């Protein structure tokens, strides 16, 4: 449903916030053309409530077409509507004389990726040390239960007739009591200047996270967002490294995927996480896991961890 947005309603009496209740603040991420900026929103959700939010919005160099592009987002939030596992749209500006501006609630710990490579020296698979006990370690709990809840989103986002088309840790935030949602900072990264951006054509794209069939046939499906759920697997379990470590990311990968090779198991997996990857990973989109069959998978992996 998410192919044809412009066709989706925007309404302005349930969602419009006025921009004057609004206190702009820091950068949260930059692209060229669109920004995530900090703000606290007076009663946004709670009555005479300051909140902390995330506005996502346009900057200089940002053209109509970028704007446009903001609207069918902004729509498309409306569609999805609220899980704990996605991030929850809040309001919009989009009256005239000021910038479009779509607000989702604040996730404190920012993208996953960062995140999990920020704590990799604070793992321990197992806190069963008496003396590790008042330690905020990271622990295998942890790791399965953000992979479980990404699951969950993912479920729902499918259970609205979208497709996410960028997953990867980068696109997945940390809120606080261990909460994990999915995002898409779009045009608030600079996929020309990020490295986990390819050019293949006249196009970036995220190579080291599409499925054969996305690089090679253009085609994005539920089925190709599992196949990135497995590479953001491997992402969570290598406690934030980057995808196929040493490999040059030219024809002979897209090749060499095409007719089976996988990246082999990161360091803080266990093999029924590795299998999953790898289960994620089938070169036939059919023969994949759906998220409802990994979320009842991770959630029974959860229940034995
Ligand atoms: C502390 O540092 C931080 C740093 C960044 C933060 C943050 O960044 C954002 C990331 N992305 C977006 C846009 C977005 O999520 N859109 C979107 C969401 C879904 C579920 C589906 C689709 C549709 N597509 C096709 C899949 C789009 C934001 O909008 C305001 C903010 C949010 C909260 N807190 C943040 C704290």
């Amino acid at each position: 449903l998410d192919e044809h947005c412009e066709r989706l309603p925007y309404d302005a009496s349930k969602w419009e916030f006025p921009r004057d209740r609004l206190k702009l603040g820091k950068p949260l991420g930059r692209g060229a053309f669109g920004q995530v900026i900090e703000a606290d929103a007076f009663g946004i959700d709670k009555t005479a409530t300051c909140r902390t939010v995330a506005v996502k919005m346009l900057k200089e160099g940002a053209t109509h077409s970028e704007h446009r592009a903001l609207m069918s987002e902004l729509k498309i939030l409306i569609h999805i509507g609220h899980h704990l596992n996605v991030v929850n749209l809040l309001g919009a500006c989009t009256k005239p004389g000021g910038p479009l501006m779509v607000i989702v609630e604040f996730c404190k710990f920012g993208n996953l990726s960062t995140y999990l490579r920020s704590k990799r020296n604070e793992f321990v698979p197992y806190k069963v040390a008496p003396e590790d006990l008042y330690k905020d370690f990271l622990t295998l709990e942890h790791l399965i239960c953000y992979s479980f809840q990404v699951a969950k989103g993912m479920e729902f986002l499918a259970s609205r007739k979208c497709i996410h088309r960028d997953l990867a840790a980068r696109n997945i935030l940390l809120s606080e009591k261990n909460v994990v949602k999915i995002c898409d900072f779009g045009l608030a990264r600079d996929i020309y200047k990020d490295p986990d951006y390819v050019r293949k054509g006249d196009a970036r794209l995220p190579l080291k996270w599409m499925a054969p069939e996305t690089i090679f046939d253009r085609v994005y499906t539920i089925q190709s967002d599992v196949w990135s759920f497995g590479v953001l697997l491997w992402e969570i379990f290598s406690l934030g490294a980057s995808p196929y470590p040493g490999v040059k990311i030219d024809e002979e990968f897209c090749r060499r995927l095409k007719e089976g090779t996988r990246m082999r198991a990161p360091d803080y997996t266990t093999p029924e996480m590795y299998q999953t990857m790898l289960d994620c990973w089938h070169g036939e989109p059919s023969q994949r896991p759906t998220f409802s069959e990994l979320v009842e998978h991770l959630g029974n992996l959860l229940q034995a961890n």
